[PDB]
């Protein structure tokens, strides 16, 4: 069930390992998580995350205003380095996201090198893959 604890609530999860492997690795789960994978520590210097962490907040204060079945979360590389090996990532920044029932599919990875990181974009990618439709407010 563990929803109520997922209440829960700076609109965006921040997770390490730890809460990563529990919320949306082990089931049982009966929602769906969005996941943005950064890297936002001053020293990594990652403009592309920065400026795309600012869409992705766009799109969670959108949701967190009108709107549980879905929910926002990011893991940043110095805070769940295990996260990205295990998911062999070498590069920052991905979303991806995880359905409550198997494991993601091809189109769970959104295509950011094609489409950019537009809140909207973002949000087109979300009602694509849970027909969760978030009208975002503010560009």
């Amino acid at each position: 069930e563990q929803l109520m604890e997922w209440s829960s609530r700076r609109s965006i999860f921040r997770m390490n390992g730890d809460k990563f492997r529990k919320f949306i690795k082990a089931p049982p789960r009966n929602y769906s998580m969005i996941v943005m994978f950064t890297a936002l520590q001053p020293q990594r210097q990652c403009s592309v995350c920065r400026q795309a962490n600012e869409e992705y907040q766009i799109l969670a204060n959108s949701w967190r205003y009108s709107s549980n079945k879905l929910f926002f979360s990011m893991v940043d590389y110095d805070e769940g380095t295990d996260v990205f090996q295990q998911l062999n990532m070498n590069s920052a920044p991905t979303f991806m996201h995880f359905p409550p029932k198997g494991r993601p599919k091809r189109a769970d990875t959104f295509d950011l090198q094609r489409i950019g990181f537009a809140a909207e974009q973002l949000a087109k990618w979300i009602a694509d893959r849970t027909d969760v439709h978030i009208r975002v407010f503010r560009l």
